[PDB]
């Protein structure tokens, strides 16, 4: 009928009934009940008026531990053992008292053991420079269990970097220095972190993507799996997931020497000694950890339903957001699998009065997600050849909530304009702001820089199932969620994040308690996913990414000219790269002029003008991928093979000139950048040349 | 104006002319002179009718010998060194006397060096077997000159699997055994090879594709060259062509041991021996070569010519082949670039009369093409990005000869039936088919095994520029020539290959006299690139990828059951292909079915099926290409990893599968055939479902 029916029937009210159908059982990734969840959605999704809906399921190596023989951590001594064993689990929170399935808290895809050794702290593990700091006081933490804090760096490459140390075992505990708001209580009258509670999460490294052993091709029925031994990734000595309480125990008895930094204090009822073993009545203690987890191939299932365009059923929007979650899922992912419900059942709704989309959209509950993005991963291994070809724009929605705010988003540069007037017409949530459009609320809460006249639009890039198609296939695409002030408070995620307390009555009665923000967040979403699937000519403007390509090189230009005089020592230019972002930029301009004067009466032609648009963001992948990781091919926005979070843009030049300083090989150090500046520069004129004239 | 009208257009006397004009002077790629006639068919082509015709250029790695210190090979003994020193050219053909710029027979892309050593004869170089035959008699090729006759596997093998023997460098002679016609004379008044004549050809191992120093990426003004030693396949060791009267000399004092069968006997004037050394008055006596040839990255250019759609003209149709030549290009490339020349010259002239095609015609004219197909490759890689989303089809032309025995073609199965009724609507030339249907005629004198009621049509792969656009790119295309008797020649290509009396009047006098052939090759070339470039719905038809593919399982299936036992025992099934090409079939028929009874006047659904089917080649396609070549990327079809000639399809098994008998560890072995079955079914399947309704 028309974008306001379809908003306007987004009620508050379903969305946090939903949250609540969703969160009452444990839907761990493969387990006998997130299946019956799978088949819930699958048939709730058929009644509210999907055409097409089933479940798509992949054999996929998942982990689990041994209910029979319990993980835990503890110390050692002259025969003695028991000197402190662990936690057995999470105190359960509140109603959830006789709650079976729980599942332990655990590092996902640990290797078996039983290892017996002194510790060394390390602030957030090796960030690089935290390890590569080891040597600045004899430090050979080879047969050492490291024990080191989450935070900074994704916690793989905590365990990994704690390998290439040498490394016997893995403690990961969360810290209150890091991730604990100043002025709050424990969870049941909290809302921040209790001392026993421990964030669960996989020590993957995936770099690229897939299930660790069906890399590039589906983990179908008759697939050929590569064999733990040569798989991809996996962690090779063993890593357990310790709470503050019980995390201060292990660092107490600690004794260490000369804690570097004032950096390396986690804010505890303890100092932060890295030296090996314990002191004074505690030598020959040691601790040891108990890990008997096996990895199994389990059948895990996507729901994947479908509603037919009406023009161009070829061209396919998607809407998705895992399902899977790892005790009950009060924010990840349940807050967002509830909007996306919501989202359907309004669709659906506007399906049975009579009317259909111009495209196709896609909706999609992927599973496995926390497991290394499994679900919707092989989807796409499977489906590459129809999404390469067909797909328009992904958006993906795993949790609606952080914060209370402002509005967050991020995406391809294209559906900036999208974002910005969809939420110019869009009611703000936010207290204090009394019919106000949400753009209004968003802008003046946190400012685009530079351009501070409008809303901070931050970038994609590893993490969520939005991961495939954006950094592998090239598909347009972006996320949104509600979050906390940047500037109050300057950690990670939230609080409680891959923990237990991540339970409905959590959000209900500490994040949005009548729930404007997800239906905000949901009308955010739906207008996104609606607009894509059928506004006319797709709702993308190229000359927006042409804007930040720039900015973009002058960043990455001015990180080379950290070193003027090398620059000119192995002659390495950039007046490529430049140039190509120049035409980028003057051929965006022509196209969009050229957009507006074609009689958009001939379909043909808008077409023909459409797919420009449509794989624009297509133009921008290297078939070959970045180096050494082939399943990231976004020239411009991708996983910096170095450092992930406080990485930059053209990936490529960056890993290149990444602390070039102590290269060995002063020589084919700059070849390398002189390299890549070159096949940035290809990309990015051949990623214009596209929006020139066809033939 | 009408199908018709084009064909019509065509006449015999121009493409005669034309060869004429192309021939008189050597074009050797990179040469002062390759550049006029660049410039040439660029002016022609826009005076025809094209809209857009420039050059594309690109700075490649090529290489030419020294001037002033000629190449050659030699005997040597006790310290003299004079006796018998090789041809320093080949004797000029007739008309050809003092013509200037005529290039020294050379093996291209040969290092430098002067290697003194004993001989060791091999037939057709290591056809594997050959060198795998060198334990059946102490022989360690070590510090020794091999030399070794074309024939069989592409002469850079030859080359390379000389170095795996230990080679000192590689003499490589035209023996008359293979290609030298029973019953003919020697060029001036023969058809067949003189002894003086030698065959160059280039010895590069680009087994995926490019420029050796830009791999995936275009050899641009600004691009990073890898470096000779890093290279991509370049040889280690010095190369050389011979003539065969001049090999004799060598072969004659050749004294070595027991020549194992009965077929390493070159039918010459001498007894072929293997074994190292000469024997008798000859003792002291060693071989030795003088190669001083230099590579340098020389600029290169492309000539495309553009006829804009009227309708898609975001659809492309591709019509292509080398101008650049060896020396005058009697036939490769000149026999074919006429035919070309001719075809456009008609399409100018009807576009002139106020036509268009309903999708857009490109013409090129590659260059470096006989340097490892750089020209085309190296434009390739980059307009990958369009062609990957709007290449249609891409029809090759290079020779239009090599017999007067009928009509050949190799296309990927899609343009079968288009071959077939294209062809049935053409005249014949052939000598006793007065009013006879072309393909009456060619039926008759080839007929298609299996289903003999209808004409053979071989497959592509490997070879002329078609390369990139079908293996690597995944563009359906196809060759048509005019070839031989397959029974009264058993051999390879025509005498005087790559030779120097490929001339003009090798044509005209022995070859195609009135020519009718080349008219016709022209005709069939033009039909297909017009009904291409103009047939409302593409002229491909899936089901024929069916039928194909299910005699690919069975042959490959009953490879792998010559071994019914290893099979069972590491348990290797074949159910999962043989499902996928099932439905493949089963696909295929309902889409084929859907695409009669769909209202071709609603456009967006042509074009969506239209999309269907011109993807559908492009779905075959494996991103990570073949095992330790990435630039061979077409799961079907492909260059085999081991024999490039005697080789099948679905190469991943073949290859895996190939010599499985002697593979040290036994389990692995199975593992990969295991493995390859599963991606070849996993793509079939994929590239099945490409057909299925979309959404
Ligand atoms: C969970 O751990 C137990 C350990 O008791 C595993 O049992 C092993 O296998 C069988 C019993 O299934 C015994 O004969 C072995 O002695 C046990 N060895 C170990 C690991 O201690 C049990 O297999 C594990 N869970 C399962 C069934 O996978
Ligand atoms: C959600 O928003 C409310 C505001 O409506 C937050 O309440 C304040 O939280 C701060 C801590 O950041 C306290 O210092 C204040 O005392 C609280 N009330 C005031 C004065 O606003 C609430 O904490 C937020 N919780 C989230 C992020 O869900
Ligand atoms: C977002 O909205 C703005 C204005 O509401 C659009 O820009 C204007 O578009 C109209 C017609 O589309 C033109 O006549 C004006 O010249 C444009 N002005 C500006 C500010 O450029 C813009 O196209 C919209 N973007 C989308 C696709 O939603
Ligand atoms: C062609 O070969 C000659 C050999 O005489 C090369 O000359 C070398 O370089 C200079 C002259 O250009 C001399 O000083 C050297 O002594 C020569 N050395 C060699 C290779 O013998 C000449 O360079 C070659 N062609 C070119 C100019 O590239
Ligand atoms: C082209 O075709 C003619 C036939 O029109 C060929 O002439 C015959 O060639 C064979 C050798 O294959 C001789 O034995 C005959 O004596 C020739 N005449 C007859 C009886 O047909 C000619 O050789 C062919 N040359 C090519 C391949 O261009
Ligand atoms: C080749 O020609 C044949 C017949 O001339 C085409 O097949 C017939 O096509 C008509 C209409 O297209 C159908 O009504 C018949 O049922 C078809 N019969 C057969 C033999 O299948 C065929 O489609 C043509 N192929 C192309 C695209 O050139
Ligand atoms: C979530 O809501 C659905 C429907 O509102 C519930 O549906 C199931 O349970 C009902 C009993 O309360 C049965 O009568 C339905 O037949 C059954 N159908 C489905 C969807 O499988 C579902 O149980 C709710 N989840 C819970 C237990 O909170
Ligand atoms: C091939 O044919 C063309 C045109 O028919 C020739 O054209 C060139 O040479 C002419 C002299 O014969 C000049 O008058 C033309 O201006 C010049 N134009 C071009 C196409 O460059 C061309 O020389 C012929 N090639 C040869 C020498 O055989
Ligand atoms: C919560 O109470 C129940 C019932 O008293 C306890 O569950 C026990 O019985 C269940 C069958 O109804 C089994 O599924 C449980 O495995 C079993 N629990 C034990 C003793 O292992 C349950 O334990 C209580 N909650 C807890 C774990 O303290
Ligand atoms: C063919 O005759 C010519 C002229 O007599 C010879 O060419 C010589 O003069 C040319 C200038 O017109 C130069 O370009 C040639 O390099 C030069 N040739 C020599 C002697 O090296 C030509 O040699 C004769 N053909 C041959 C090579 O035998
Ligand atoms: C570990 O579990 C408890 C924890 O305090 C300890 O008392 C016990 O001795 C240890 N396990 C055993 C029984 O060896
Ligand atoms: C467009 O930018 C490219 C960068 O690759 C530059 O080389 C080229 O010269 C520019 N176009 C023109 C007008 O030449
Ligand atoms: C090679 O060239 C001729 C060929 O017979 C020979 O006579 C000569 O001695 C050799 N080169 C020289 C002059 O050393
Ligand atoms: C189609 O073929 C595939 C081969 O991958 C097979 O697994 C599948 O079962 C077939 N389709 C159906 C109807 O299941
Ligand atoms: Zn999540
Ligand atoms: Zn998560
Ligand atoms: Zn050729
Ligand atoms: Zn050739």
């Amino acid at each position: 009928h028309n974008m306001k029916a379809f908003l306007d029937e987004l009620k508050a009210e379903n969305i946090k009934k939903f949250l609540y159908n969703f969160t009452q059982i444990p839907h761990l990734a493969g387990t006998e009940q997130n299946f019956q969840l799978a088949k819930q959605i699958q048939s709730q999704w058929k009644e509210f008026g999907l055409d097409s809906v089933e479940l798509a399921h992949y054999d996929v190596l998942l982990s689990y531990p041994n209910k029979t023989h319990p993980n835990y951590i503890s110390i050692i001594n002259e025969d003695g053992n028991e000197i402190f064993n662990t936690s057995l689990f999470e105190p359960p929170p509140p109603g959830y008292e006789n709650v079976s399935d729980i599942v332990p808290p655990f590092s996902a895809f640990s290797p078996q053991g039983m290892p017996e050794g002194d510790l060394v702290y390390v602030n957030y593990a090796r960030t690089e420079d935290f390890f590569k700091l080891e040597r600045d006081m004899k430090i050979n933490c080879s047969g050492k269990i490291v024990i080191a804090r989450y935070g900074k760096v994704f916690r793989g490459n905590k365990v990994k970097n704690a390998q290439l140390a040498g490394a016997k075992g893995v403690i990961l505990y969360s810290d209150p220095a890091d991730y604990f708001a100043p002025g709050v209580k424990s969870y049941p009258d909290g809302w921040n972190l209790p001392g026993g509670g421990v964030q669960r999460g996989n020590i993957l490294n995936l770099n690229g993507a897939g299930d660790p052993l069906t890399p590039g091709y589906p983990a179908n029925e008759y697939a050929y799996r590569r064999g733990i031994a040569e798989a991809v990734g996996l962690p090779s000595i063993p890593v357990h997931p310790i709470g503050y309480y019980d995390a201060q125990k292990l660092l107490e008895k600690m004794g260490g020497s000369a804690p570097p930094d004032s950096s390396w204090r986690g804010s505890l009822k303890v100092p932060y000694n890295v030296g090996p073993g314990f002191t004074g009545n505690f030598s020959t203690q040691k601790v040891k950890m108990h890990i008997h987890s096996t990895n199994e191939v389990t059948r895990i299932y996507n729901v994947i339903g479908t509603l037919r365009g009406a023009v161009e059923p070829d061209r396919y929007v998607i809407l998705g957001g895992h399902r899977d979650s790892w005790v009950f899922g009060g924010i990840d992912p349940q807050s967002g699998a509830a909007v996306v419900h919501e989202i359907v059942r309004s669709f659906g709704t506007l399906k049975k009065e009579g009317w259909r989309p111009r495209r196709t959209i896609l909706f999609a509950s992927w599973d496995a997600e926390e497991f290394g993005l499994l679900g919707s991963t092989e989807w796409a291994e499977e489906n590459s050849r129809l999404l390469q070809e067909r797909g328009v724009a992904y958006i993906n929605a795993d949790s609606s909530i952080e914060g209370n705010y402002t509005l967050r988003v991020d995406c391809t540069p294209l559906m900036y304009s999208l974002v910005h007037n969809l939420t110019k017409e869009l009611k703000s949530p936010d207290e204090g702001f009394e019919g106000k459009s949400l753009y209004e609320s968003w802008t003046k809460k946190s400012p685009s820089p530079e351009f501070s006249g409008m809303p901070r639009i931050s970038k994609l890039g590893s993490g969520n199932d939005f991961e495939v198609f954006f950094q592998r296939l090239g598909i347009a695409s972006g996320r949104a969620r509600y979050t906390k002030n940047w500037e109050t408070n300057k950690f990670s995620g939230y609080p409680l994040y891959h923990s237990v307390y991540e339970t409905y009555e959590l959000v209900e009665k500490f994040y949005d308690p009548m729930f404007k923000y997800h239906l905000t967040v949901a009308q955010v979403r739906g207008g996104m996913v609606f607009e894509l699937a059928n506004s006319i000519v797709l709702p993308f403007d190229c000359r927006d990414y042409a804007v930040v390509l720039r900015k973009y090189a002058d960043k990455i230009y001015s990180i080379s000219m950290k070193h003027p005089q090398e620059m000119k020592t192995y002659s390495v230019s950039f007046d490529s790269l430049f140039s190509a972002v120049k035409n980028f930029t003057e051929i965006a301009s022509k196209f969009s002029e050229r957009l507006q004067d074609f009689d958009k009466s001939n379909p043909i032609v808008l077409r023909m003008m459409n797919d420009q648009l449509m794989f624009l963001e297509r133009a921008f992948i290297d078939p070959l991928g970045l180096p050494d990781r082939p399943f990231y091919r976004h020239v411009i926005y991708a996983p910096s093979s170095h450092n992930k979070y406080a990485g930059e843009s053209f990936p490529g030049i960056y890993d290149a000139l990444f602390d070039i300083e102590s290269k060995v090989d002063p020589s084919k150090a700059w070849g390398e950048v002189k390299r890549q500046i070159y096949v940035a520069a290809f990309t990015v004129q051949a990623a214009a040349e596209t929006l020139s004239e066809v033939a």
